[PDB]
């Protein structure tokens, strides 16, 4: 009787917990029986690879967390119709209360009905600092490169880690999309990462983008071979190190561990030119046995896209609303000014897909960018041999 969802997600602990932990109590106060499915992993590849396995075996869950175009390509497998939540969709007016680009991702059957729900808009072009860090060594928080790597130089000539950072490919991946942003600009990542543009992937542009990786690979430090994104989050909360570049989920650690922006850490937006590189955690839901699972998949979508829980979710999970009519006035200052400078990007043109977290491209071609980055990161490869690989790679991914 009551319904039911099976959910595969890769929230597991800390803030990410906590924020999911709002959808849970929701989906219980309405007599949802939660069938917890988490896989552990950063970023969401490992997820991606028990979900793939989860559906060759016939054992699709209820809900699944995705990305992107990862959710047209399930479509396209035909696991996910009938669109069962379309029928919400519809009814609560959602090509009305979401963006129109954040409405195309969510949407099955060449875009005719929706079969995915959006929760929020993580940002992925954010530098955090530790105030008390900056402040001891005299550094204003950069704004270009140049000044990234002047304040690194400092920090480490007085014995403190500039930048932690956790060397994962997924997250190797996150800070070399950031800087392809600003080193090359809003049309160089459009034709980089949307268009997949050969010459562009292998030119001298991405040269000055892997020149930077080098650069920033000298700023970490011995632990970071496989090290998790909250750890180096949190050598950053205890003042082990200075700056970490990374996603707005980083923000849901330093609000669970009680910190303040302006206080108690510096957040600002790695350098770009009006850019900022979106990222939607939504939810897909299967073609499922059982009209119970069916009342539980409509539920979560109704409840995922609800205007109050997208403003308590996302205070606690560091991101801002997919929904367009939120109240952004209890938010704190970064996710304030995440929603002003995706309101100005998207005027200018800078409103981009983040490729490592699943919007610009499907696995396929997302695994092989990382591939590449992540092997120059760790090696000392030339930054235009990596261009290089870049471009063979996309190319042979295709
Ligand atoms: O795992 C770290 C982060 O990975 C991203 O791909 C997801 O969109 C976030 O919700 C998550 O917190």
């Amino acid at each position: 009787m009551a319904p039911k969802a099976e959910v595969l997600h890769w929230w597991t602990g800390g803030g990410e917990a906590k924020a999911l932990k709002v959808l849970q109590d929701e989906f219980a106060a309405q007599n949802g029986v939660w069938l917890d499915m988490p896989v552990s992993g950063g970023g969401g590849d490992a997820a991606m690879q028990t979900l793939k396995a989860r559906i060759v075996a016939n054992d699709a869950p209820a809900a699944a967390q995705i990305k992107g175009p990862t959710i047209q390509e399930y479509d396209e497998e035909g696991v996910v119709a009938p669109y069962n939540i379309d029928a919400v969709a519809k009814k609560e007016g959602w090509d009305n209360l979401l963006s129109k680009q954040v409405a195309s991702h969510m949407k099955c059957d060449d875009g005719k009905a929706y079969c995915a729900a959006p929760v929020n808009i993580h940002r992925i072009d954010w530098i955090w600092a530790n105030k008390k860090v900056l402040d001891s060594n005299g550094i204003k928080m950069p704004s270009t490169w140049a000044e990234f790597n002047a304040a690194a130089d400092k920090l480490q000539a007085n014995g403190i880690i500039p930048l932690a950072h956790g060397s994962q490919p997924w997250q190797d991946a996150t800070v070399f999309e950031a800087v392809a942003l600003g080193v090359g600009g809003n049309d160089f990542y459009r034709k980089a990462f949307v268009d997949l543009d050969a010459a562009t992937l292998g030119g001298s542009t991405m040269t000055k983008v892997f020149d930077q990786m080098r650069k920033l690979k000298g700023y970490t430090d011995a632990g970071s071979p496989g090290r998790d994104w909250n750890v180096a989050t949190g050598m950053v909360m205890e003042g082990k190190a200075a700056f970490q570049i990374m996603g707005d989920w980083a923000k849901g650690e330093f609000a669970a561990n009680n910190m303040a922006p302006g206080k108690d850490y510096i957040c600002a937006p790695t350098p770009s030119n009006n850019g900022y590189l979106y990222n939607v955690d939504s939810f897909i839901f299967y073609k499922v046995k059982g009209k119970d699972k069916v009342e539980g998949q409509k539920l979560l979508a109704s409840l995922m896209m609800g205007k109050n829980f997208q403003k308590v979710f996302n205070i606690y999970k560091g991101s801002i609303p997919a929904r367009l009519d939120v109240s952004m006035d209890e938010f704190d200052m970064c996710a304030k000014k995440s929603n002003a400078d995706l309101k100005t990007a998207g005027s200018k043109g800078g409103l981009l897909p983040s490729f490592a977290h699943g919007m610009a491209l499907r696995l396929a071609q997302k695994g092989a960018i990382q591939d590449v980055v992540t092997e120059h990161f760790n090696s000392n490869m030339s930054s235009s041999d990596a261009a290089k690989k870049l471009a063979a790679a996309v190319k042979a991914s295709l």
